[PDB]
């Protein structure tokens, strides 16, 4: 079986029982998570060392929370003690930990079931080519010996319009909050990166990124985190909000793809 899951942050008990509850074994199933599996909530480090050990049967994308720790981790950013970081920072596999973690994906896609996972979605001014090809691009420079200046780099809210003519920082700014920052878009595609509140008390003309008919939603199924706001709800068909907000007192969402069957957690918060 296919199983995904919404934003984890650190809620190792509750993502242990939630897997128990649909009897999740690896080898025979295949776990999808929409990244921000640290911060937050208590348990980062063992979030990570599980998900880390399960290897080929779990299919991760980064989101803003993971790239954030990888800059605390390497010094760029501080850490706020809010997001309940030091046990992981401090822990002895926490190299072994965070060098495994900047080599996943931001990107994941399986042409059988026509789905595409990314931890805020797919911005309508992308195809899928582009998606692919930026994709490649930023996970190039987060796999290699120089991460700590892209991760320095990508902190930024312009540019918010895609153009294949972007060059350099810019560029790679813009890819990395199309994936991981995206809420609200103006009507030409434009990314808004400040209002993070639900669709209805939202200010116009913003629009979700998935009102917006873009080529990737066409053809294919999208899912995704990072909105909580949202409560997974008011999506059109084909789009999946899996982020529920288990670490502020809401609940972890698992949605098995085979029968699109729900599967909830409550919050131990
Ligand atoms: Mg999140
Ligand atoms: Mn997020």
């Amino acid at each position: 079986a296919t199983y995904l899951i919404g934003d984890v942050h650190g809620c190792y008990d509750e993502l242990i029982a939630l897997l128990h509850k649909v009897e999740f074994t690896p080898g025979k199933d295949t776990l999808w998570l929409t990244g921000d599996l640290v911060a937050r909530g208590p348990g980062s480090l063992d979030v990570l060392r599980y998900v880390k050990s399960l290897g080929d049967s779990v299919r991760l994308v980064l989101g803003n929370h993971d790239l954030h720790l990888l800059a605390v981790f390497a010094g760029i950013s501080r850490n706020k003690p809010k997001d309940r970081l030091t046990p992981l920072l401090e822990a002895p596999d926490a190299d072994e930990l965070l060098n495994w973690l900047r080599r996943q994906p931001l990107l994941q896609i399986d042409e059988e079931k026509k789905l595409v996972m990314a931890h805020a979605g797919i911005t309508p001014q992308w195809d899928l080519q582009t998606a692919k090809e930026c994709a490649r691009d930023v996970e190039a420079v987060l796999s290699s010996d120089s991460y700590p200046f892209f991760l320095d780099a990508m902190y930024g809210d312009m540019p918010n319009n895609w153009s294949p003519e972007l060059r350099g920082l810019g560029r790679l700014r813009f890819i990395t909050n199309a994936f991981t920052r995206m809420r609200f878009c103006f009507p030409n595609g434009q990314l808004d990166m400040y209002s993070k509140e639900s669709p209805e008390e939202a200010p116009a003309p913003l629009k979700p990124w998935f009102a917006i008919p873009g080529p990737v939603a066409e053809e294919y199924s999208i899912a995704f985190g990072h909105w909580a706001s949202l409560e997974g709800k008011g999506t059109p068909e084909g789009i999946y909000a899996l982020d529920t907000g288990c670490c502020w007192g809401g609940t972890l969402t698992c949605l098995r793809w085979e029968d699109k069957q729900y599967f909830v957690q409550p919050s131990n918060r």
